[PDB]
């Protein structure tokens, strides 16, 4: 499953992309 997170993915997790949340710049991580 895909969730949008900050400052980075938690490990274990891959990022694909970026998500633009609230107006900031978060990790897209799966």
């Amino acid at each position: 499953a895909c969730y949008c997170r900050a400052p980075a993915c938690i490990a274990g997790e891959r990022r694909y992309g970026t998500c633009i949340y609230q107006g900031r710049l978060w990790a897209f991580c799966c």
